[PDB]
């Protein structure tokens, strides 16, 4: 099955889902002298006051918090967004070095991690079928950059030991995801597709320009998962990141100048 590894790795992804090597493909460098500002884009309007997070999970190839979205709880609009976007999930992508781990690049610069908050458009009823369509899904993508730690983070990383390989869960409640959220919401905005198989083309990129600190000590927490399930040897979850993908016919552009 698919995954990071030398022989599964996202250079083989195309056999199993050729849509990799499609025209909308993420991530993406974000060559900034190239992105066009946009005077059209409206402020983000994150609303995440209600959030309901209920579960972690390690799925083999991250770890996913997930909320509860069967009502307008957590949700995204304004920016490039027509509609309303319910909050499901967020996971991060990181690496075996602090040099790199991050999908998305910013002029060829890559992050320690990058975090993905990832919402689904209410128009289509339930995430299934947002992801069947251009407009479905809306991910807000966040870097982490190696220096002071990030207060808002520490829950998690705290019962990552719980969930160590794949197929657990605990339970993770009342936890606040606008503790994960840089000061300024300044973005680049693109059209691109999941970055881990199905790697369907649904999906309205939203990379805010600041990244957020996080210490040493938390991305070393990150890197003691395992892809691997319990009873199985032992691979170490790291570089669960997909490599920058050709930006083809495609415009980034900017909220701010
Ligand atoms: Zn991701």
């Amino acid at each position: 099955h698919w995954g990071y590894g030398k022989h599964n790795g996202p250079e083989h992804w195309h056999k199993d889902f050729p849509i990799a090597k499609g025209e909308r493909q993420s991530p993406v460098d974000i060559d900034t002298h190239t992105a066009k500002y946009d005077p059209s884009l409206k402020p983000l309007s994150v609303s995440y006051d209600q959030a309901t997070s209920l579960r972690i999970l390690n799925n083999g190839h991250a770890f996913n918090v997930e909320f509860d979205d069967s009502q307008d709880k957590a949700v995204l609009k304004g920016g490039p967004l027509d509609g309303t976007y319910r909050l499901i999930q967020f996971h991060f992508h990181w690496g075996s070095l602090d040099g790199q781990g991050s999908e998305h690049t910013v002029d060829k610069k890559k992050y320690a991690a990058e975090l993905h908050l990832v919402h689904w458009n209410t128009k289509y009823g339930d995430f299934g079928k947002a992801v069947q369509q251009p407009d479905g899904l809306a991910v807000l993508g966040i870097f982490l950059k190696v220096g002071s730690a990030k207060p808002g983070l520490q829950k998690v990383v705290d019962v990552l030991d719980s969930i160590k390989t794949k197929g657990k869960s605990a339970d993770f409640t009342n936890f606040d995801p606008r503790g994960l959220l840089p000061e300024s919401l300044d973005y680049w905005t693109y059209p691109g597709s999941l970055t881990t198989p199905p790697l369907l083309e649904c999906v309205t990129w939203i990379v805010l320009k600041e990244p957020i600190s996080v210490s040493s000590e938390q991305v070393l927490k990150f890197r003691k998962l395992n892809f691997n399930g319990e009873g199985e040897p032992e691979e170490l979850m790291v570089d669960n990141w997909r490599p920058a993908q050709p930006l083809k016919n495609r415009q980034i552009k900017a909220s701010f100048k």
